[PDB]
């Protein structure tokens, strides 16, 4: 078993490669995109994972898609923050803020002015985004057409991700993970389906993949490259949005110029919720040889797929998104082999204790 040993991750050591993935509860409060002291009990229940990645975080508010979910750009988000990451470091754990911006797939109703969200392009992402009624309870709506970025829009972009990086070491946090995949702003660049551009963003892979690029030099910048992550999905669909004809290779591109960076980790989303094509040997030993940092594979993962890619070297660590929803000492039901506590996913979203804080410890 090798689930269960230390690895360095860019500036910090985690004692073990069971990580928790970032998953989006919307439990935040508004006015304010605010975390909170429930959010705060929640992570620390958490904190013996060998990293804890945390639900999307909003880079501004345009970036704001969801109803709920936080933002690290305000004072008193930074504040709340603050306490959360200690509240982590006090059980002598590690925690990384994921940072994105959603993009077109969002609604106008909590973009600023009501206006129309941004996107690479004026297509609409054809899916559901999560709102709240008149009661505070989650519901699901379908996203607003967005609205194109005008080309000198893009620096402030940039800029956006910059300052909440710089934010973000300030709240407490060991390590950030952009959020490059799943449909939201830096996939809408990268993928072909979602960016019809003329100008130097869109069209060949090394202008689709142009904006993630210069995120990441501004964030290594801000603050150092062992304290940056990325995580990307470039093989196969989700949430609507494809990864074009040639994904293997553009794939390859990507992560050959993210390497040059000498970034913290490479964080592999291999499939959808609603599944995908299984990555074959062959690819992850071309994707292996290309990054130089610790590489994390996530989707659908059992603790023996883990024990098998881990042990052929080709991976260091995997991150479980809806086991840990469900089992605040995960690592130490895995290592115990013990059973697990059911899933119950319609608290998944929204809501407050019930489904969040109220699954038991061994
Ligand atoms: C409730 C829920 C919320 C999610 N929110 C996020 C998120 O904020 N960011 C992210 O990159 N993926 C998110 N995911 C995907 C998970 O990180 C993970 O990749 C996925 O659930 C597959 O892993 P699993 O089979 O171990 O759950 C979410 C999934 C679920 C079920
Ligand atoms: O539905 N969600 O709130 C949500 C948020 C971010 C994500 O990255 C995902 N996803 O791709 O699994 C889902």
């Amino acid at each position: 078993e090798k689930l269960f040993t230390p690895l360095k991750v860019g500036a910090v050591t985690a004692p073990n490669r069971v990580f928790m993935a970032p998953l989006t509860r919307l439990r935040s409060i508004e006015p304010g995109d605010i975390p909170t002291p429930l959010m705060g009990e929640y992570y620390r229940q958490r904190a013996s994972a060998g990293l804890i990645i945390s639900e999307a975080t909003q880079i501004s508010a345009q970036a704001k898609g969801y109803a709920g979910a936080p933002g690290l750009h305000s004072p008193e988000q930074i504040a709340a923050w603050k306490k959360i990451t200690a509240g982590v470091h006090a059980e002598d754990g590690r925690i990384a803020v994921q940072l994105w911006h959603t993009g077109r797939i969002s609604h106008s109703s909590i973009q600023p002015g009501g206006q129309a969200p941004v996107s690479a392009s004026a297509l609409n992402a054809n899916t559901r985004t999560s709102l709240r009624d008149e009661n505070g309870n989650a519901i699901r709506v379908d996203t607003t057409t967005p609205r194109a970025l005008e080309l000198d829009e893009i620096p402030g972009i940039v800029n956006d991700f910059r300052q909440a990086v710089a934010n973000a070491r300030e709240a407490g946090f060991d390590l950030v993970e952009l959020h490059s995949a799943h449909g939201y702003l830096l996939h809408q660049f990268l993928s072909p389906s979602s960016n019809q551009r003329t100008d130097q963003y869109g069209g060949s892979v090394e202008n689709r993949a142009r904006l993630v690029l210069e995120v990441v030099d501004a964030v290594c910048n801000e603050w150092s490259a062992d304290r940056i992550g990325i995580r990307v999905s470039p093989i196969g669909t989700f949430q609507n949005v494809d990864n074009g004809p040639n994904e293997e290779a553009d794939a390859l591109y990507l992560i050959e110029e993210l390497a040059k960076r000498g970034i913290a980790y490479l964080h592999m989303s291999e499939t959808d919720l609603a599944g995908g094509k299984p990555y074959s040997e062959a690819f992850r030993q071309k994707v292996r040889e290309r990054f130089h940092g610790v590489i994390i594979g996530a989707g659908a993962y059992t603790a023996e797929k883990a024990e098998d890619l881990i042990g052929k070297g080709l991976i260091d660590a995997v991150a479980f998104g809806r086991d840990y929803i469900a089992n605040p000492d995960l690592v130490a039901r895995l290592q115990k082999k013990a059973e697990l506590n059911p899933q119950r996913p319609e608290s998944f979203y929204g809501g407050g204790a019930e489904g969040y804080t109220d699954y038991p410890s061994l």
